[PDB]
This record gives structure tokens, sequence and C-alpha cells, in this order.
């Protein structure tokens, strides 16, 4: 019960740092550019790294050299690498990110590879012993809620001080991942997502959502400079205000940055009101810096 | 690196860059993620793309341009030596990125945005192009980028020739295919002479005979003008005055016109290289450019 895992994507970020966002069919030149290891999973795993978490990914990856940059660069994090699920297709997801240095504005360009996602039955193949904490993104939600219920029967063998901690993020406004909302621990909400819903801030998202959790869960939506927002059980709304740098030059993994900082602080015993605070200070750093150097 | 016949291959002196495409359904809005229907990684650059070409067409060639160690380079590594051409002229930086362009398709217009790539990595100097040996070459393209250094570059082949006799001088060809002033010295240097339309255009011209006649003043003695103008073919002018000309030959469905000029260029380098006439290498050149347009990428121009 040492490790943090984190399920979900691992994508090549082939990112080109520009001064203003391109208006359609003209030509700019960018400041910089730069490869970074990607995927909203992976990126929680630089950040827990970073903080000083012992943690592993499990994602799927298809042998070739973008796997070979995205391996040394787990492994120079010190991101265990032991539960990848090979697949025999030969060709791993990258993006072209559009990173705004004048207000740190992100723009994602995906190219979705279909290669095959990380199956319950390749979660069942997983030793779970090793893990106090397993954080899932929602990308294939029917195979998702079943690795999800293997960590429930799991638990109910297990005394409340070797029970498994989980957490999900709905970060897509997509409906068929609206059913992981009713799993985990606590459940991470994007803004997206919830303005998508109907909603209008992070106060209304998190009233409006309470009632898709399971019975003693926390409802977490970070709203940009509007900080965080949590939701527990006793029905009290929690709040934290965001720690924006005087200059905004990256935003690129600040949601994942918040997601890790939160996980990190709540693993660590920490209260949900701290836990958000830590979550919107580390994030609110990382959003003053390009990539993840730095934060520590 | 292996043993080179003497004055064998043909060099290009230029850019090479890794072109990201990505083809969208719709223009993304800033600060959104969407999900491309297709993407693609290609080997880009004049000088890269006519050393392709050259490849194809039967001729041993060597690209000369920078790079720095990394994955990029490694890609565009393996896609040189994928079309066989010989890599050891590359001036490897230890400062710089190798050159990465984005470009945005639009599925639903057909519009094309570009990020181009940062001018962090430094050019080939003249110094670098000192230490080249220069027996092995039958003839060297220029691509016009930092006009100073290359000047030094093509007094250097000069040199060269002063002592060869007619059968092995090195035969030179330069490309303003930018519309940068500095640039514009590179016309007083090299055999062949290629202009741009868009050059042509920046200058007022308005047809590549307008372009030829306006221009050829800037040439050195005995040197030949060329300019290809889409469409309406290619022309070119040499010393005798005679404005020829090739129309085009467009095929039957456009597909792609991406390396098009770059295709036409290593088309003409490489008939005129094998002896042929200014007439049917300018033939020739819009013969195998205008096959390479109802092709997607070099492959097929055969
Ligand atoms: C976990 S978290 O830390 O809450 C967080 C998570 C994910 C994404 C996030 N973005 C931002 C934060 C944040 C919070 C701190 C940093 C910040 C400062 C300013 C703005 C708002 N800016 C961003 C360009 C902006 O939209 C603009 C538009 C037009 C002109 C100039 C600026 C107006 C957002 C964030
Ligand atoms: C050496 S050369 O062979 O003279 C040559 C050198 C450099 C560039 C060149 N372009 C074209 C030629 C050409 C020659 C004939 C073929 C052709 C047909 C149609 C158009 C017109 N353009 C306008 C958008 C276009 O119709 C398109 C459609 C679909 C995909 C991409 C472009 C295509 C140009 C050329």
């Amino acid at each position: 019960g040492s490790q943090i895992l984190c399920v979900g994507l691992v994508v090549l970020d082939v990112i080109s740092l520009v001064d203003k966002y391109p208006k359609e069919d003209s030509e700019i030149r960018c400041l910089s550019q730069r490869w970074q290891r990607g995927g909203n999973a992976s990126n929680s795993c630089t950040v827990l790294s970073l903080l000083g978490a012992p943690c592993a990914f499990m994602g799927s990856m298809a042998p070739g050299h973008v796997a070979d940059f995205l391996v040394a660069d787990f492994r120079r994090r010190g991101v265990d690498v032991s539960q990848v699920a090979w697949q025999s297709k030969g060709d791993t997801p990258s993006s072209c990110c559009i990173i705004n240095n004048s207000n740190g504005n992100r723009t994602i360009v995906l190219h979705d590879t279909s290669l095959p996602d990380v199956s319950a039955t390749d979660f069942e193949k997983v030793d779970l012993t090793q893990f106090k904490w397993i954080h899932i993104e929602g990308r294939n939600a029917s195979e998702q809620v079943k690795m999800l219920q293997r960590i429930d029967a799991h638990n109910t063998r297990q005394p409340p001080e070797q029970k498994i901690r989980v957490s999900v993020e709905v970060e897509k406004p997509r409906e068929e991942l609206f059913q992981l909302f009713g799993y985990g621990d606590v459940v991470f909400v994007s803004k997206d997502v919830a303005k998508h819903l109907g909603f209008q801030s992070a106060e209304e998202a998190l009233r409006g959502l309470y009632g898709r959790v399971r019975k003693g869960a926390v409802l977490v939506c970070a709203w940009a400079e509007e900080g965080a927002d949590a939701l527990g059980p006793d029905g009290k709304l929690l709040h934290s205000d965001a720690f924006p740098p005087p200059r905004v030059v990256d935003t690129l993994g600040a949601g994942d940055t918040f997601n890790a900082s939160v996980i990190f602080s709540l693993s660590q015993g920490r209260s949900v009101q701290e836990a958000l605070r830590f979550g919107c200070q580390v994030a609110g750093k990382k959003c003053g810096l390009q990539g993840f150097d730095g934060i520590v």
C-alpha cells in the first residue's frame, strides 16, 4: 500500500509556444518548440512523482520510437511503468499543442490512433496490494466500471486501514462517462462538463450533480480563475480561491496538476478544505511555468 | 559512410523540416481540445524535397543542412534514408531545435493554418562548407536562406572550378523562393538561377516572361534564369536572349501540390546534369512536377 496508480492515457504532446493564437488561413512563427509526455493520467503521474509520491502508470502503449521517448521520460521522473498494456498495433497517440505565451491558453489537436484501451481483463492481472490510491481517467466507461467493481470487491475483504482509496475524472461531456459519477471516494468534474450540463458555476454544478455520486463520496469542481469547490456527505460547500501567477504562460496540464495535488494531499491525511487549497496552489504555480519543472 | 566516386553526386544545401499535418472537421477555437480526422508526419524543406525527387530520378545525391540531435532528427534521418539520400554532410548542432512546423487543414474549406518552426537552430556556415571535400559532387544546388554566408560558399565553388578542366567543373544552381531583400545578391551566382512566382509577383511582375526579362540583368554572364508559373508552365532565359517556354502537364485530377516547385527544380537540375538542353530540361521539369500534382507525396512520380 505505498503507490498511487493512475489509469488513463499517455500521449506525445508536440508543443508550439506562440505569442498570439493564429487566425484561420494565417502563417505565424512559434517562439519555441518541445515534446512533452502528455495525457491526463500521465501528467498526474509527473506531478505525483515531483510531489514525492511513489506512483505507477497504467495505459496502452505501442512499441516504437515515440514509446521509447515516453518510457525514458516516465523513468527519468521515477514513474513505475510495469503495468503498461503493450499493444500489437504500432501507433502511439500524439497531439499538436498550441500554447499562447500571453495568457497560457492551450489548444489541442489530438490524434486518436484508435489503439485498444486498457481492458477490465488487463486490470484483473494487476496485483492491488501495492497501491494505497487508484485514480481513473474517464475514457471507456463500460470497461472502467468493471475495474472499479474489482477495487470495490477487494476493499470489502480489507479492514478500514488497508482499503484502497479511489478517484475518477469526468473531463469530457460524453453521456457514457456519466455512469462513472456513482464510483469512487473522490469524483472530479470539469468546468466543460458542468457548462455542457447547463451549470454556470462550481457551486451550481456541485449542488446539481451531488445526487449522482455514491454514499459518502466527495464531488470536486475546479473553475479556472474562480478557484475550486468541493462537496461531501455533510452537505457543506467548501471553496478555495485560485493562486494565479502574476504572468500566466502555460495552462497545459493545469487541471491534471490540480487533480494529482488534491489526490496527494488527501492520501497524506489532509482535510478536503486543505486538499482544495493545495490543489489550487500547485496548479496556480504551474500556470506561471512552461511544463512541470519548477513546481518543486 | 562508404566510398563515394569522384564527381558523381548532386548536393542540395538548404532546409529540412518536420511537418506535422492535422486534418480537422472544424478549425479549433482557442483553449479547446479537438480530435483530428487524420494526422501525418512528413519530411519537408525545399532542399530536402529536391533530394527525394533526385533519388527517385536515379541520381546519387546528398543533403547538406542543419539538424540537432533528438527524436525529430531521428525521424528526419530515417525518412532521408528511406528515400536513399546520403546524410553524411548534415551540420550537427549543439544549440537549437530541429525545425518543426504544425499545419492545420480544414476539411470543410481546404484552408491551411501554419505555425512555422522557430529560428533557434544555426544555419550552415561558410566555415562548415569549407570543411566539405567537393571532388565527389558534379552539381551543387543552394536553397537561398542566409545569403551573406551562402555567397562565400558560392565563391569557394568558383575558386575550386578555376583549377578544373571543363569536364571536372562543378555545376551550380541557386533558388530565390522567399521575397527577402538579402537573397537578391544570390542572383549574381550560379550557372542556373531559379526564381519563384511569389518573388516575381512581389517584385511587380505579372508573368514568367515579365519576370525573366526584368530580372535577367541580375544574373552572372552566361547564366540561365528559370521561372515556373504553376498552370502557365515554365520559362527559361539564357545568354542568347531567346525566351524558352514549356506548357504545364496538369494531371486529370489535382491531389497535392506541396513540393511541386521542388519537384520541378530537381527535375530541371537532373535533366541538365544528364547533358540535356535547357528546352528539354524545362519540358521534363513540367512533366515530372505535373505528374506529382496528381499524387499524394512523391511515391509514383518515377
Ligand atoms: C486548478 S486551477 O488552478 O484552478 C486551474 C485548472 C485548470 C485550468 C486553469 N486555468 C486557470 C486556472 C486553472 C487557475 C489559476 C491560473 C489562471 C489564471 C487566469 C485564468 C483566466 N485567463 C486565462 C486566459 C484568459 O481566458 C484570457 C482571455 C483573453 C485575453 C486575456 C486572457 C483569462 C485562468 C487560470
Ligand atoms: C513545375 S509546374 O508543374 O509548372 C508547377 C510547379 C509548382 C507549382 C505548381 N502548381 C501547378 C503546377 C505547378 C503545374 C500544373 C498542375 C497544377 C494544377 C492546378 C493548379 C492550381 N492549384 C490551386 C489549388 C489546387 O487546385 C489544389 C487542388 C487540390 C489540392 C491541392 C491544390 C491546385 C496548380 C498546378
